[PDB]
């Protein structure tokens, strides 16, 4: 019998008692980045993420930090690769920057073969190395000339630049990767690119952000999920008709949370975290597993959510052969207004739920997960038993599928001098709190999960928060960023490899 | 009897003897800017320039510096008014950044107010203080968009994007603003961006520099040379047939260069000396005075030269009101192999000349203007007598044209500290003797030149350099760029303006 601790301290971080041993043999352990938040600029072209940062510099980060250089793996993946091996890690997720292979967006207007070469070498020194490659094809970095001639994601146009793009990753790339992900947290872009403006392409209606230089922040979220999940779908299908002599698999990426009621016995509470379970992970498992979105949306969102036609529904069930699940935390769910007639209505306000990290009697979820100098009533607290509710959760409501875990980490703030930052045990804390919960979770409940990623391999670029914040099981110094050095964390993370 | 002085040292830094009193009641005098260099990516959507200098960091400068932040004349567009109000300037050369204005390049998919309202205030406070607007629609910052859509300047589908560009900006501001510039530097997108890849967008052939992305070195700078006139001229037309109320000028900004044989007693060299002036000028200079190019040109580029049909002749000839002519350097020319079926071949090869700045008994023709670390034999040097020959040959070779002088400069090492940074003392020497030839070309020949706006109002991104040289009349201090402190050569510019 697996006992798993949720507060502080914790006691997992003794390789003696937990450690990879304890997992199925053929379990993947590895880490994860993306390709904005590491490579740079450098032999690419332009993305919405280097639009974004540039022209709303105060939403790239409070330092105004973006990826430009960050922490070069263009130059630098050898030592990427470095850092994986010293690990013992089997596992890597990173993504193909669009940018760097089709800089015009569009197939036909030419390739980029240096950037092809990029990755090529990348592959074979991983697979050199005995680390199996898990793609991303997509982490949110769409090529500006896209996002300019049609607006990217919030017209159909992207679904046939987007199924071009990925022919030519499975054409040059599937004889050697053979775990691949389309979409990067399907949530994500509608959410904080199309409704709040946090993210590129930092579109919203003008009441929400006046600084958006158009959108809808009540529609487009719905129309860009949408063509989100039709273009996945047509990857997949691209993917599973064309190249399955590969002998590779494909899924999306979901963010996943778990919600708990803010007030376990009072009914309304429950409601809305049942509400957050469908509109939340229910907006895309639901087209995902049956073709359709959940009925709380349907009614809910009425004209406002599209319909699939018979032909794309059946496109979009089924098509995945496993699920990424990105898991940080969970939330108390409580009711909240819904004022779809206010000129400030998101997206986001559709599920009828306020989220918090106490709940009505006072009770903080669990450990810090980010502190928020400016306001420290909105700061981040982790749950490590949300690890093993989310996937017994896609287990009994998602049909039993094949789950990897593809990011699962924490920041520690970049005020930090270096030997407070490589003294990250605050990471072993919440690496091994997650990864008992994944055990025991795969013991009792047996969710068919078969690798886990951690967020990050080093310190990069973070979405919003620039170098203010630091996630990497490797320190980079942004001063020199040659060397990643691997901090506590990472050495425990050897240890728990290879115990 | 005007004397102007051609070697050190100078002594019309004295305003007793050249100031602006020298010249005739109603000439400006100002400086100029551009907007890549000046603004920051706030607010804005992402150009070539952005795409290039983060695509390509060693291309953007030693530094690999470039305009992401810059000296933030998004937030402090004030404090260049304040400069400007401090010189007693009568006029300032700005440009549009048409990412500021339609992020999305096509007209039709919408504008940007705010960017709009950017413009609007800056306008409206250089008139309130009495300064009048150079306007440069294109300063080499192409929406990245359309270089992605369609190459840009490379495909004909550029000239009707631009006009709705021009449009828009006539529209918005043309009540205010009376002097247009359509282009910048004509010659300088085509060999650079497209010859020799030193430039946005970066395309050459692969045996030039292989880092290119794609291009043809010896036929693209003539495509996109063709593309330049033609947009310039139905832009002009769009101008004059629909904004004529508003009593307006408008024109196309050459780069000038005077060349002189690099052996003045050798009819080859004096060859080449006539072929550079009509490769140089001629290229552009002839279709906008004739609607055709320079015989040379048609018979040695043969059928990599763009033909005009007689609609488009008709429209770029004459297509200007006045010349804006930049001028910096004159060359010695010396004859030079056209090796035309050479992988490696370049349009700039095809005029048949090597460009030097020392002649064939070894006299340099002029002070040193720019040092090169890496070469010091490729340092380029100076010729003030240029500006006085450049400006007679326009009056008598291209029908006696209205002429500004909008951009006239020179740089000095980042490697200087604040205080030798402020000591520009050979700033000075350069502006003051290039004036004194100005006056005398004036008084002597009757040029019709009417303005000089010296470059750069204050320290900023350097295209190719980033921030290793400096080129104000006001320094800026790039770890805190609020401030623009005259130079001695502002102070000097001051006194000059008003003795
Ligand atoms: C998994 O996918 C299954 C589909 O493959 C889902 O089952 C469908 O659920 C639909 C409701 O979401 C349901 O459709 C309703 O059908 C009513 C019956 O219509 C038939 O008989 C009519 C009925 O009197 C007639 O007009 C129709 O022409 C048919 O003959 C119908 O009125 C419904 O429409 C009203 O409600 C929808 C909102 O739900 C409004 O958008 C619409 O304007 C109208 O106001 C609805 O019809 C659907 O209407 C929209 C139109 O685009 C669709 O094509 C039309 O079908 C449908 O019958 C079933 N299909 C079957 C095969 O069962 C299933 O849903 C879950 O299970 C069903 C039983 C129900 O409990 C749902 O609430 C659950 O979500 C999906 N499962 C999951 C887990 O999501
Ligand atoms: C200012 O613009 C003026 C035009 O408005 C320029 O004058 C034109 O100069 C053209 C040469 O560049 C000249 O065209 C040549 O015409 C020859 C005569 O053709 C007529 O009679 C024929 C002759 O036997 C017959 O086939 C034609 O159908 C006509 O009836 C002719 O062969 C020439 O073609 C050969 O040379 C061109 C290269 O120059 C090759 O491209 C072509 O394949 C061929 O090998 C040339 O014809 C032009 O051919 C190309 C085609 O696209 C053009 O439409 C065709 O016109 C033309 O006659 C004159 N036009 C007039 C009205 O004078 C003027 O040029 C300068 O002055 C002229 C006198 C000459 O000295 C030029 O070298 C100078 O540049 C321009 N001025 C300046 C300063 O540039
Ligand atoms: C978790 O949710 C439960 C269920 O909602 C909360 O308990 C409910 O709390 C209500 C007060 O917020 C209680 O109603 C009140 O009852 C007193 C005594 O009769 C009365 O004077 C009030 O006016 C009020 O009554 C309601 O007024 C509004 C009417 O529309 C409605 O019909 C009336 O019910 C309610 O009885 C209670 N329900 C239960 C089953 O106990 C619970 O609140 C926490 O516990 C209750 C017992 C009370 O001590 C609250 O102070 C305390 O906050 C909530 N838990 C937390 C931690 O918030
Ligand atoms: C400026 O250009 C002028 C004109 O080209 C240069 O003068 C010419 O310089 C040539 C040498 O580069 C002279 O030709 C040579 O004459 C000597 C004496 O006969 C002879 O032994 C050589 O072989 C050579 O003759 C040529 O060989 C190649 C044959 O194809 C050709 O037919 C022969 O001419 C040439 O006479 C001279 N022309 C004139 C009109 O003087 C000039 O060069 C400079 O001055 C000359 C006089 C000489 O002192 C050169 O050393 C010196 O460089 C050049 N000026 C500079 C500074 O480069
Ligand atoms: C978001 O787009 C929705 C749909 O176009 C706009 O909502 C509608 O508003 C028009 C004008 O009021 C209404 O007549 C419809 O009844 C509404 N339709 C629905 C489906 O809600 C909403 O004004 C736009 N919001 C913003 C801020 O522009
Ligand atoms: C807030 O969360 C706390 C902690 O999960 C809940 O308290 C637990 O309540 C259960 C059932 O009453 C008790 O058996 C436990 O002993 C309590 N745990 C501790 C740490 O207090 C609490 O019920 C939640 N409040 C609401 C209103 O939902
Ligand atoms: C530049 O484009 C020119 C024109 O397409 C290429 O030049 C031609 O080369 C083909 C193949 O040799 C030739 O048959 C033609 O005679 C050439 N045409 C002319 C107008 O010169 C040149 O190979 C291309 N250069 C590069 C490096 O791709
Ligand atoms: C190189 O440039 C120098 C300077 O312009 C030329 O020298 C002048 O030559 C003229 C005509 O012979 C003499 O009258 C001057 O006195 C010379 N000036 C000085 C400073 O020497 C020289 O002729 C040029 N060389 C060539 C080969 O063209
Ligand atoms: C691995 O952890 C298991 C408990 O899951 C433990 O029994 C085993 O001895 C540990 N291995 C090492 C080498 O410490
Ligand atoms: C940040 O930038 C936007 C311009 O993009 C401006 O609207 C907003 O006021 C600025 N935010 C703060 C908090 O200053
Ligand atoms: C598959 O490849 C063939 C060859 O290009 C193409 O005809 C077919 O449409 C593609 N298939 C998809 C997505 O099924
Ligand atoms: C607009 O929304 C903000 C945040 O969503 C909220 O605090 C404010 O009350 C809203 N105003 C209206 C008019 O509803
Ligand atoms: C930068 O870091 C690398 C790796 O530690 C080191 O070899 C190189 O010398 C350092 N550069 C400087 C300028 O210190
Ligand atoms: C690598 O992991 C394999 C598999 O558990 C193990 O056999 C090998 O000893 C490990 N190597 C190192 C250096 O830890
Ligand atoms: C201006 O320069 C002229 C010579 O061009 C001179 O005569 C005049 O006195 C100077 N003005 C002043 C105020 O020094
Ligand atoms: C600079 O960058 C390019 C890649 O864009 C590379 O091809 C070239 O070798 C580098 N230049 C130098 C001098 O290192
Ligand atoms: C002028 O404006 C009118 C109204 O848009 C348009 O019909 C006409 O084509 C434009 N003219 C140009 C470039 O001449
Ligand atoms: C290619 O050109 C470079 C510079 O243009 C030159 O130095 C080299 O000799 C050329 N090679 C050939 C093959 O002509
Ligand atoms: C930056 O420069 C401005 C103008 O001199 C000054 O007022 C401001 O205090 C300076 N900021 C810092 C942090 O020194
Ligand atoms: C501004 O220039 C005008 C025109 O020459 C002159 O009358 C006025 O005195 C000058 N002002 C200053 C402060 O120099
Ligand atoms: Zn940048």
């Amino acid at each position: 019998e697996i006992t798993c601790q949720e507060n502080l301290p914790f006691t997992c971080g003794n390789t003696d008692a937990l450690n990879s041993s304890s997992f199925s043999s053929d379990f993947i352990f590895g880490v994860a980045s993306s390709a904005y938040q590491i490579e740079g600029t450098i032999g690419r072209g332009l993305n919405i993420w280097d639009g974004f940062t540039h022209r709303y510099p105060n939403k790239s980060g409070p330092d105004h930090g973006n990826g430009d250089t960050t922490c070069d793996s263009f130059s630098y993946w050898q030592k990427d690769i470095d850092v994986l091996d010293e690990l013992n890690a089997t596992g890597y997720r990173f993504s193909i920057a669009w940018s760097r292979i089709i800089p015009r967006g569009k197939r036909s207007r030419g390739v980029n073969e240096k950037g092809i070469d990029y990755y090529h070498g990348l592959i074979s020194g991983l697979i050199k190395k005995g680390i199996t490659p898990f793609v991303t094809l997509f982490h949110w970095d769409l090529p500006q000339t896209l996002q300019d001639e049609y607006e990217g994601f919030l017209d159909p146009q992207i679904i046939d630049d987007f199924k071009d793009y990925a022919d030519l990753c499975f054409e040059e790339f599937g004889d050697s990767v053979k775990y691949w992900l389309t979409i990067n947290q399907l949530y994500s872009v509608p959410t904080r690119g199309y409704g709040s403006a946090l993210d590129a392409p930092g579109r919203c209606s003008p009441t929400v952000d006046p600084s958006c230089y158009a959108g809808n922040s009540s529609t487009e979220p719905y129309i860009v999920a949408h063509h989100q999940l039709l273009a996945h779908a047509k990857v997949v299908d691209l993917y599973r008709k064309n190249y399955t002599h590969q002998g590779g698999k494909i899924g999306p990426t979901m963010i996943t949370r778990w919600f708990l009621p803010y007030n376990d016995t009072d009914r309304h509470s429950i409601a809305a975290t049942e509400r957050m379970k469908e509109f939340f992970l229910g907006w895309f498992m639901g087209p995902l597993t049956n073709g359709t979105y959940p009925q709380i949306m349907i009614d809910t969102v009425g004209e406002r959510l599209p319909s699939f036609s018979p032909e794309e529904s059946n496109l979009v069930k089924g098509s995945y052969d496993f699920l990424g699940l990105n898991y940080y935390f969970t939330q108390y769910a409580q009711p909240s207004p819904n004022p779809v007639n206010s000129t400030n209505h998101t997206a986001m306000m559709d599920a009828g739920a306020k989220l918090t990290y106490i709940n009505a009697s006072g009770h903080y979820i669990g450990p810090l997960f980010e502190k928020d100098k400016a306001d420290s009533t909105d700061n981040i607290y982790y749950y490590p038993k949300g690890i093993y509710s989310v996937m017994d959760y896609f287990k009994n409501k998602y049909y039993n599928p094949l789950i990897y875990v593809t990011e699962n980490g924490i920041s520690t703030p970049g005020d930090e001098n270096r030997n407070q930052s490589m003294l990250d045990y605050t990471r072993i804390d919440y690496l091994c709190s997650h990864l008992c919960f994944l055990n025991k979770v795969i013991k009792e409940k047996d969710v068919n999960v078969k690798g886990y990623l951690a967020w990050a391999l080093g310190d990069n670029y973070e979405f919003n928060k620039g170098f203010t914040v630091r996630f990497g099981l490797s320190y980079i110094d942004w001063n020199n960023v040659t060397d990643r050095d691997l901090k506590k964390s990472g050495q425990w993370y050897q240890t728990f490899i290879s115990p």
